[PDB]
């Protein structure tokens, strides 16, 4: 269904879904191929053009901790991140909490950790609903939601005050921290010793 944005995102998520078994496979082994599929062209063209490089540089960073820490495989993080790791990647020290896609002129997020109204996975059913529209279900520690941190888990009190994403410039390597990390959530992050 080409009618609009609406239908480039439901279409690029389905397309993921659909091909899972074998992009699974060319993230594992040759993220730069997946990354340079003609298919992410469509979403790419709604991906705010002033920013894309920088969200497809801060996605490859995340996507390569995940294969560089062991146990960390999220299939549904990779599936919704991956069309924004299409875009010739550009760094910087930004922590996004949200990825923006323009819809009709207007900018919606998808929320880095978790749901939003663009990008809703159901954990129970497994279906992926994407702006409203069934996408297809999926067939059966947090490395890819801030870059040079791992989330350890839930909030540890004794490492304080939660800092807000912006904060963490801050932390030393190895050093820890509770972090608002979106939604009404407190999670124990580290800052990672490895770069990725």
């Amino acid at each position: 269904e080409i009618n609009g944005p609406e239908s480039v995102l439901v279409n690029t998520y389905q397309w993921i879904i659909r091909n899972w078994e074998t992009v699974k496979i060319q993230w594992s082994q040759n993220p730069t191929m997946l990354y340079n599929k003609m298919e992410f062209e469509p979403f790419q063209s709604l991906v705010p053009k002033a920013i894309r490089g920088q969200y497809s540089g801060f996605v490859r960073t995340l996507f390569q901790q995940m294969r560089d820490v062991l146990g960390t495989f999220d299939t549904t993080q990779i599936i919704k991140l991956l069309p924004f790791a299409a875009a010739p990647p550009k760094q910087s020290r930004m922590q996004f909490s949200s990825l923006t896609v323009n819809v009709r002129g207007s900018g919606m997020r998808i929320l880095v950790r978790g749901n939003s109204p663009v990008f809703n996975y159901n954990k129970t059913t497994k279906r992926l609903t994407i702006l409203g529209k069934d996408a297809g279900t999926l067939i059966e520690v947090e490395s890819a939601v801030l870059r040079g941190f791992l989330i350890l888990g839930k909030e540890d009190r004794r490492y304080g005050p939660a800092l807000s994403i912006n904060e963490l410039s801050n932390l030393a390597k190895g050093e820890k921290a509770n972090v608002l990390i979106g939604q009404g959530d407190v999670v124990l992050v580290m800052k990672r010793k490895r770069d990725s």
